């Protein structure tokens, strides 16, 4: 049950006045593409809240990798879901290292050395990579069941160009004549069910090719992307969600850099 919206003031939407005329806002299966301006952060943060949303952040953070977590914690507490509940869980071998990190009030972090626990905490999953920082609003503009993220390398590419896993003795096999786009295997997200069923799906795939001696080329990111081909994502972030301004520098196209690579 959603309970009413309260008044709110805004700019009026225009029906004959498209959002933007430089991109694609809407998948031919009617998933908003999120760009900056597409989006009255205001209303969206109502209706979340209104919800109590609960948001959790997942980050594997193995051997060398666990320097990066000050930065990205630290970051996240400035761009991340901020005005909602968070619960970052950190998946690490060296506990210990973990860095010390203030948290504003509603956002907690879990660490768990290397479930049906992420079902009972936490109402949406995001799971990103942890060489990396957020320097923009990253927020509940991104929530939906199913979400994958427009590779920053290959938005504009044609799909024959898509660095897709090509061998037919893959489960991760994607013919050149299909495919919609390249998504990143370092940010996707949705609903704890449905990202739950995407991880069991790829994790099954992955048994499979290892079974009968073939890896795909890009691994995790070339099961996902069979997966989103099949299952369609709710919801597909642009590249402002994931960027490298060292490799990329920063487009026309992207008012925003939200969430960027560390040099
Ligand atoms: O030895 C590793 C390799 C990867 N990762 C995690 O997996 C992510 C993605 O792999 P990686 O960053 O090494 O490649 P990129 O995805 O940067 O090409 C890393 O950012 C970490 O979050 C890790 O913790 N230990
Ligand atoms: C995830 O890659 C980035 O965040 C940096 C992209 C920089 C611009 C060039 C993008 C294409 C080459 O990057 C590599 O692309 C392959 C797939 O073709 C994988 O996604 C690699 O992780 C990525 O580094
Ligand atoms: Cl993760
Ligand atoms: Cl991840
Ligand atoms: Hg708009
Ligand atoms: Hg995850
Ligand atoms: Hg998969
Ligand atoms: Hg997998
Ligand atoms: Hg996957
Ligand atoms: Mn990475």
């Amino acid at each position: 049950f959603m309970v009413s919206l309260p008044r709110m003031v805004y700019p009026q939407p225009k029906v004959l006045t498209p959002c933007r005329k430089d991109v694609l806002v809407v998948t031919p299966w009617l998933a908003p593409i999120v760009w900056e301006g597409t989006f009255n952060i205001d209303i969206l943060n109502e209706q979340f809240r209104l919800q109590n949303t609960t948001i959790g952040l997942t980050v594997f953070a193995i051997k060398k990798y666990v320097a990066f977590l000050k930065l990205f914690l630290e970051t996240a507490e400035k761009h991340f879901m901020v005005g909602h509940r968070v619960h970052y869980y950190v998946f690490t071998d060296q506990p210990a290292a973990v860095p010390r990190v203030t948290l504003g009030t509603g956002r907690q972090l879990s660490v768990l050395e290397v479930e049906r626990r992420f079902l009972s905490e936490v109402d949406y999953l995001v799971c990103v990579d942890v060489d990396m920082e957020f320097r923009d609003h990253v927020g509940v503009e991104i929530l939906t069941p199913l979400f994958g993220t427009l590779h920053p390398g290959f938005y504009g590419s044609s799909r024959e160009a898509f660095t897709y896993e090509r061998r037919p003795q893959s489960q991760a096999y994607i013919p050149k004549d299909e495919g919609d786009f390249y998504y990143l295997g370092g940010f996707f997200g949705g609903s704890v069910q449905e990202v739950q069923r995407l991880t069991r799906a790829c994790h099954q795939a992955m048994m499979v090719d290892q079974a009968n001696g073939i890896e795909a080329v890009w691994h995790d990111e070339s099961h996902l992307n069979k997966y989103l081909l099949r299952h369609k994502p709710t919801k597909v972030l642009s590249p402002e969600y994931l960027w490298d301004q060292q490799l990329l520098g920063w487009p026309a196209v992207l008012r925003k850099l939200r969430f960027t690579a560390v040099p």
